[PDB]
């Protein structure tokens, strides 16, 4: 059984639970993580969503090359200062030193806009809208985290290139939604749509989108998901121009996007549903949502085992995910805590009273709630059930964001609710320093709560909605600059 | 459209079609090449079939780590001497120097295997079936082919271990005939199943089963699929082990096998069956099977006429999705439709459905076969009927075709003068044979570029006459060996 508590050691209840659920091994490079089985169907489950949403858009995928040469790398200089520190650099083969050093990509964009540049020469060339699912290396060396931080992860990477900043600007926003629904939708987890500030902002792009995501037992925030327009910030690097049939003789700039998505989402929802018992799977992605055990003579146990399948088969004929686990080798009750520490989010139990009798019993995973259901009804109510988990999930979820997410108009104001363990939208003039300066008094002047963690607020995103409207000639908390907008602030991942 | 014929010079060909049909670009990094989405969606149709499969099987999809470290890199000393000189290695970060250079997988067995004692405590704990989709990194410094050979490319790996050995040589033989599959049902292209001898087998293995396939353009072979039994040999390096049920103390060694297949199917799939009009996609893994291409839309035709007439192809695109044909409609404006015959030939789409006014007025339309040219007129009432039959017509006629190409090229022979001569007639030649690695130096010496072995086929043409010498006169054959040229 898991033993570990979740509201005292966080870190280590996060450790315990995705090695017990068998997410997750350990490597012996550090940062970079064993995914097993039952975390990458949850993979899977959002690529499949994904893959199909951004078909619907134009999207197609493709693979671009993992390795990138030094020239191509440092073309955007903002983008290249960015990321040059933790880029990992292959030198030999063997022994053999190579022709010249390539680097892994942390990120695609110098890789694959040399092919734009190629594919582009007339305006009937754009829109390119590209997409690939692979993995890519950030080599920090500040201490990673399983699925949150690491140094290898896998990810998808969108690339679209347009003749005009309107297609962009739309497919930036579509993209954003997107991801969105994979949180809110798919993973049970309630997100906050906005801009980033120019001091979180892609390094090389014109703006940033992204979705904030709040883990209560840390009281800290966690970027889901990010959707960038970086504008001609590229294309006038690696020449992606097109001339038109209305400008002649003008070389014309691809309007571009790219977009990212990674299993960050994962670890994000482990942390947000995972309680006591272990994991707890949303039911859209669960690689198993109902589980089905015997429990409690020789043919009581065969025609018993046999109606356990017959149950398998009626769900998988509905389009529901079932296992029969049917093992001679463990206990009922080993079984049941087997799978409630892989989360899954009904057991189906099967004894031979219940089996006479007609009926089964059903326990949700969320609630514990345990139900007696007639055979015939199996397929209608474990489908309500599990859409009943889903809602509840996500209702339990939505309910903490809001009671975190409050507004301060001040900075005392801002540094009392934000030592308290929430997240605050402020008024906020936006230049980068000020930022910086947020972060560095929010630390000096915390008041520390038992088990907070000690650090300072950092923005967390510019809200496309905010919960106030910023009323005239509101200064920031800065108190020295006009407010720009409501932003949200925080400690983060 | 394309320039270049197939039987001049090939590689200029191949060059010509990869790029051509939108396939393949060039990276600036010698040996790595971009998968462009016409290519990718080939392999995606490769993976949602074999995904399917081993599912069956029992196989669960996993991600492991690119990068191995020294110590558990060399810890199977055969394997690792074997991949050394072609191994990646990482050695800074920014500009600070790593504390030790860590390795990029070249195949992931040393990833994985670790943690494989790990999760094997108990011998309920076994099987282990894992499969992974990535990519991988062979940093030889030979002449790059795009997708044949190449520094980095996509696969499939699947690693399992079990208690005992039969369930492994089981599992070996299945995976074997699914990647037969992929070649002769998805990308209709025969091959030949059989054991790479001592010399040609996986390091630290200890037998290797595989596909091999015939491009009969350069008279040369090339393995499609393998699929090992490393045996025991890994198991006993990174102890994975577990405890006889029966006999209480007494620990026993894993047997495992790894099974891999590549992105080099494409192009098999383009070498095979290409022709100088361009690629040649089989219906079975075509992203397109037909395309619509509205004609006669010149400027003197009514609005009246132009709108029927594109509605007319999305009737035809909606009732051919109604049967689940995969079907584009390029209504497009700005390209010409004879920009659109040559985009669509020189990609491949088995099926062109031309609609023009015409054709529109009197209920019928043209199907074009990509393969063989041929035109048919067709009522409209019959489209979702007569174009299934004409979509596997042409994955029929395509395996036919290279069929009888194999049948023709791959003969016996049972002396080496036959066997240097019909080799140089661009042909794969099955000997009598050895076995012995000395011999085999010995007929790659001889036979020059000189030929190598490809496989000890399940099913030879013959069987082996007793007291039959191999083709050294020196000592006796032990099997008929499939030899030729090789990719
Ligand atoms: C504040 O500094 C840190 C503090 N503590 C630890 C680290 C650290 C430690 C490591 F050992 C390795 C690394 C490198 N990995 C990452 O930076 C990272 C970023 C993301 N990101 C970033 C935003 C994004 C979204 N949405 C973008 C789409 C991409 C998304 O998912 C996802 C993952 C899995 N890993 C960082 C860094
Ligand atoms: C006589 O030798 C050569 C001749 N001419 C050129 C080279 C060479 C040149 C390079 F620039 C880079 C490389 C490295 N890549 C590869 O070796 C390779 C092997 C395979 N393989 C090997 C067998 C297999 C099957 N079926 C196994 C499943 C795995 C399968 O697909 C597939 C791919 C795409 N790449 C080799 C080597
Ligand atoms: O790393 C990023 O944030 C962007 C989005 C995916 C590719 N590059
Ligand atoms: O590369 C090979 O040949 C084996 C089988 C696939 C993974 N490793
Ligand atoms: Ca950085
Ligand atoms: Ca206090
Ligand atoms: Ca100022
Ligand atoms: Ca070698
Ligand atoms: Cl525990
Ligand atoms: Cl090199
Ligand atoms: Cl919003
Ligand atoms: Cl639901
Ligand atoms: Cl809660
Ligand atoms: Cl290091
Ligand atoms: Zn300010
Ligand atoms: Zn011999």
């Amino acid at each position: 059984g898991l033993e570990a508590k979740k509201e005292e050691n966080l870190a280590d209840w996060y450790s315990q639970v995705i090695t017990k659920s068998e997410m997750i091994e350990y490597h012996d490079i550090s940062g970079c993580y064993i995914l097993r089985p039952w975390a990458y169907a949850i993979w899977e489950a959002i690529k499949d969503f994904f893959d199909a949403e951004i078909k619907k858009l134009g999207v197609e995928n493709c693979y671009f090359p993992m390795f990138v040469s030094q020239s191509a790398l440092e073309k955007e200089k903002t983008h290249v200062a960015d990321f040059a520190p933790e880029v990992a650099w292959v030198t030999r083969s063997g022994k053999t030193e190579l022709a010249e050093p390539i680097a892994i990509r942390p990120t695609s964009e110098t890789v694959m806009y040399p092919a734009y540049a190629k594919w582009v020469q007339s305006h009937r060339d754009l829109p390119i809208k590209l997409n690939q699912w692979c993995n890519v290396v950030r080599w920090e060396f500040k201490h990673p985290q399983p699925f949150l931080r690491t140094r290898e992860f896998l990810w998808q990477e969108g690339h679209s290139a347009f003749a005009t900043m309107e297609e962009a600007a739309e497919e930036v926003l579509q993209i954003l939604d997107l991801y969105a629904q994979v949180y809110e939708e798919l993973l049970a987890i309630p997100v906050v749509k906005g801009r980033k500030t120019e001091k979180e902002k892609f390094a090389g792009g014109d703006y940033t989108t992204t979705i904030e995501a709040f883990i209560s037992a840390s009281g800290r925030a966690i970027q889901g998901g990010t959707s960038h327009h970086l504008g001609q910030n590229f294309s006038k690097m690696f020449e992606i121009v097109f001339e038109d049939p209305k400008i002649p003789g003008e070389k014309q700039f691809a309007y571009q996007n790219s977009w990212g998505l990674t299993t960050r989402t994962i670890g994000v929802m482990t942390m947000v549903h995972g309680d006591n018992m272990g994991l707890v799977l949303p039911p859209r992605v669960a690689c198993v949502q109902v589980v089905i055990i015997p429990c409690g003579s020789e043919e009581d146990k065969e025609a018993l085992i046999a109606k356990c399948n017959d149950y398998r088969r009626r769900l998988l004929s509905v389009n529901i995910r079932v296992r029969a686990d049917l093992r001679d080798n463990y206990s009922p009750g080993w079984k049941f805590n087997h799978w409630e520490l892989k989360g899954v989010p009904i057991r189906l139990e099967v004894g031979p009273r219940d089996m006479k009798s007609c009926q089964f019993v059903a326990v949700r995973r969320d609630t514990g709630e345990k139900l007696t259901v007639a055979e015939n009804e199996a397929e209608t109510k474990l489908q309500a059930i599990l859409e009943d988990i889903q809602v509840t999930l996500f209702t339990r979820a939505s309910e903490d964001l809001k009671t975190h997410m409050v507004v301060a108009n001040t900075m005392e104001d801002f540094q009392k609710i934000l030592d308290s363990g929430k997240i605050v939208q402020i008024p906020f003039c936006g230049e980068i320093d000020c930022e910086d300066w947020i972060k560095k008094t929010t630390a000096r002047d915390q008041d520390l709560e038992p088990g907070a963690p000690s650090m300072g607020a950092k923005s967390l995103c510019i809200p496309f909605k905010p919960l106030c409207e910023l009323q005239p000639g509101a200064k920031c908390v800065c108190g020295k600059n006009p407010a720009k907008y409501y932003t949200l602030f925080g400690r983060s991942y």
